[PDB]
């Protein structure tokens, strides 16, 4: 079966569900209005996130792993990018 | 194995422990004072979950998938129900 | 392959990422100054984990699976230790 993180921050809330199908992971957001597909697109088997707030500002790191690599991906409001996590 | 999602709350805490185990997902939960199986059963085989609070009052949301087909389960003080979420798989 | 699971708590942050390789599950720290290995090092092939903060404090729990056993793992800031949760 597929397998998912979540995520979810502030009262509206925002939640993101990152779902990690046949190799690929891809991210489905809601910010109180519906149900949308969201920028992450990594590759990856499995998944993992946390997130946190700075004022209203969001961050998020996902976990992405294939075999025994896993690479952190990192939001912090202007695009994904690498994170510095190595195992 | 079986697979878990956790989620807490507050600062006892509360602590709700959710497992997949043969395609059925059943809740473990904490408030201070010994665990209990709680009223979330839904069939699946993988899960996630997240939760918020509104001042006092916890929203919980399950994510349980079965093949490419995730289905969401919402918590909002009054009994489980479906929620909105779909996903392009 | 792999199976992670991640918490982390105020605004820093600290970040813990659990990772089930093999039977044994290991755990990457940040505190805001570059990754390195923690305490937490116990056997399971699935991992997932919450944490709070009771004041500057945190408090994390590990659940781990092997087979249809998951055990609790837990951290007061002195040492991990078994805690009480238990399924069916
Ligand atoms: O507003 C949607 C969005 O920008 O929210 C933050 C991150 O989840 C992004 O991947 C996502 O596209
Ligand atoms: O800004 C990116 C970064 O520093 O954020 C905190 C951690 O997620 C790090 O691994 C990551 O490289
Ligand atoms: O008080 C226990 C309970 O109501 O808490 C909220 C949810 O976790 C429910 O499934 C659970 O039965
Ligand atoms: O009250 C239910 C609901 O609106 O809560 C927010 C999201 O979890 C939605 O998918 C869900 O339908
Ligand atoms: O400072 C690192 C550390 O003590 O942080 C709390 C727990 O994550 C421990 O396993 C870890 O070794
Ligand atoms: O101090 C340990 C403990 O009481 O913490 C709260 C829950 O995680 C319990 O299962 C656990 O035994």
């Amino acid at each position: 079966s597929v397998q998912t993180a979540a995520t979810s921050w502030g009262t509206v809330p925002s939640i993101r569900v990152y779902t990690a199908n046949n190799g690929k992971i891809t991210e489905r957001c809601w910010d109180g209005k519906g149900w949308y597909t969201g920028a992450f697109n990594e590759p990856g088997d499995n998944v993992s996130v946390t997130s946190w707030l700075v004022g209203s500002a969001i961050h998020i790191r996902v976990y992405a792993s294939t075999g025994t690599t896993t690479t952190e991906w990192c939001w912090d409001g202007k695009g994904w990018y690498k994170g510095a996590y190595t195992s």
